[PDB]
RNA sequence: AUCC
């Protein structure tokens, strides 16, 4: 049937100039040494990437897709959602958010500015009477960092972001705001991933695994997901928003968006130039997320009653999928994965791996992440949410004239603070850096689903008790496949192994419970585990005072 | 210089 791009032949050119990595990266250079492995993907690349997301798509659908379709109709049918006002949906654009060719930027969205506010008027108003002419799009290389892999041909090229001009990007969420933050968790349920902070993810999959008689876990994720998204399924996707009671004007918007800019159109490089067309998702529009999270679940669930998988617990983030089952005994589970497969592979849903049944939580790893297990202060099991840190840490390394790493440490101790490498290695040079700095007391940002918290890093205490629980202060015997898998990681980067972290935190403590205050308890909680006679760790009252229950939340 |  389809193909996924065409292309003139116009390059995809930069989005500006790409940032140069520095003789000294004075920051990161105490943290690993093989500056070298840290590269950042740029728009030199775009071309291959290109290449290996176009192709021709082909979709066989069946009964049990029928089927699941029209049970997520029925569960949409419960949502009322409504427009915001033009105003509303200014002020949700970021901040740095991509400025409009018609002479404003965000500044002047986020402020309602009398021009920004009439040009998005008439933009509103062209698209409640024209559904059909389509919107011109940017494409663009994604700028993002990663540690060199020999294994998959050393550096990876740039992901293709595809976006319409600001002015329709506040149009979208007009129309598909307030559906954006109801409809996947009316239609999935417990299953929508974007709802559960690190440790919820956790209870989550402990609690389904405990609940089967015989558990069975695979994970899933789709090869280049946006560009083997169809038409079809993007006017399927519609269906479902269409299914939701909507005031009138926004179901003619969301029509008009659909046909418009989210089934496909032409695309422009950033000097202007005819680049391609495009019949597939636009990673960019304000669908994206819930698009491809909505029409993973519906191909997925679709395959599992195809390969009879016997009840199914899913949790799906994007086209990143888990499920957890009951085991037909090796032999079928393998069997029934495969008929998954090709099932996803009908849908166009082929894997980028293919899948593999396990019976051990420990094995299956989706979103980046798995579940470990640590023993906690009195010697019971604990499980957790850790993931490879090999990207941490090359993030942790990026340091260029426009771009400080700090936040990026603060992000993954947060999230993963539990882990062996936070806690020895991050957590050691984060607040071995600040205290030098004298900085230690300045205010950070914490980035999270497109959103920004400011956070304190001598909170971090109250901040990791509230969200992962005391028990992260005193994690000990860690996994084989944990420690294995940081010291290599750190051998692979060129950074000092954990044992001399352990070295380095023991000084790092002191210094912090030398200054007494809110250092002196970071010192005393982050970094027990440095030293030789333990502390009791009690809890801590500004903890019980904390809510962070958006930080890891979308709706 | 995309969206959540
Ligand atoms: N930075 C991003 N911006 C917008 N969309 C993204 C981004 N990263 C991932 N996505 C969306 O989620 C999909 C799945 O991502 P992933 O599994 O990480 O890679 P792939 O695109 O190769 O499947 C993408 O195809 C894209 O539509
Ligand atoms: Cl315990
Ligand atoms: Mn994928
Ligand atoms: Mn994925």
């Amino acid at each position: 049937s389809s193909m996924s791009y065409s292309w003139t032949g116009a390059l995809i050119t930069p989005c500006g100039p790409e940032e140069e990595k520095l003789p000294i990266n004075p920051l990161s250079n105490s943290l690993l040494r093989y500056h070298n492995k840290v590269y950042c993907t740029t728009s030199k690349s775009a071309s291959q990437r290109a290449k290996k997301v176009t192709f021709d798509r082909t979709q066989v659908l069946d009964a049990h897709y029928d089927s699941v379709l029209k049970d997520i109709k029925l569960a949409a049918s419960k949502v009322s959602a409504r427009l915001l006002t033009l105003q509303q949906a200014c002020q949700l654009t970021p901040p740095h958010s991509a400025r409009s060719k018609y002479g404003f930027g965000a500044k002047e969205v986020r402020s309602l500015s009398g021009r920004a506010v009439n040009h998005i008027k008439s933009v509103w108003k062209d698209l409640l009477e024209d559904p059909q002419t389509p919107i011109p799009t940017t494409i663009m290389a994604k700028n993002e960092v990663f540690c060199v892999d020999p294994a998959k041909g050393g550096k990876k090229p740039a992901r293709l972001i595809v976006y319409p001009d600001l002015g329709v990007r506040v149009c979208e969420k007009m129309a598909l705001y307030d559906i954006t933050q109801k409809l996947p968790q009316a239609v999935m349920g417990a299953s929508y991933g974007f709802q559960y902070s690190p440790a919820q993810r956790v209870e989550y999959l402990l609690k389904a695994w405990a609940e089967k008689k015989d558990p069975m876990g695979f994970s899933y994720d789709t090869r280049h997901f946006d560009s083997t998204v169809t038409e079809r399924d993007i006017r399927t996707e519609e269906s479902i928003y269409q299914a939701c009671s909507l005031p009138e004007e926004a179901r003619t918007a969301i029509h008009s968006l659909t046909e418009r800019l989210y089934v496909g159109g032409p695309m422009f490089n950033s000097k202007g130039q005819t680049c391609g067309y495009r019949r597939c998702r636009a990673s960019g529009v304000l669908t994206t997320s819930m698009g491809n999270t909505i029409t993973c679940y519906v191909k997925a669930l679709a395959a599992c009653k195809a390969a009879g998988i016997v009840a199914p617990t899913m949790l799906v983030c994007g086209d990143d999928l888990i499920v957890i089952s009951e085991s037909q005994g090796t032999e079928e589970d393998e069997r029934n994965l495969r008929a998954f497969t090709e099932a996803m592979t009908r849908y166009s849903a082929p894997p980028g791996d293919p899948p593999r049944p396990e019976y051990d939580l420990e094995l299956i790893t989706s979103c980046s992440s798995n579940v470990s297990v640590a023993l906690g202060p009195r010697g019971r099991r604990r499980y957790y949410l850790t993931r490879d840190p090999t990207t941490p840490l090359a993030r942790a390394a990026w340091e260029t004239v426009r771009h400080s790493p700090i936040n990026s440490w603060l992000g993954n101790i947060i999230q993963y603070a539990p882990t062996i490498w936070v806690r020895m290695v991050l957590m050691t040079h984060f607040f071995s850096i600040l205290m030098v700095q004298d900085t230690l007391d300045q205010n950070l940002n914490f980035e999270m689903y497109g959103s920004v918290y400011s956070v304190n890093p001598l909170d971090l205490p109250a901040i990791i008790e509230r969200l992962h629980g005391l028990d992260a202060f005193s994690m000990h015997t860690y996994s084989h496949h944990e420690l294995t898998r940081v010291a290599s990681a750190l051998r692979k980067l060129g950074a000092p192994p954990l044992r001399v972290w352990k070295s380095r935190a023991r000084a790092v403590r002191a210094s912090l419970i030398s200054r007494g205050g809110k250092a002196a308890v970071c010192g005393r909680y982050l970094f027990n585990w440095a030293v030789k006679t333990k502390l009791k760790l009690t809890p801590l009252p500004e903890a019980r005072l904390l809510d962070l229950s958006s930080w890891f939340t979308v709706g």
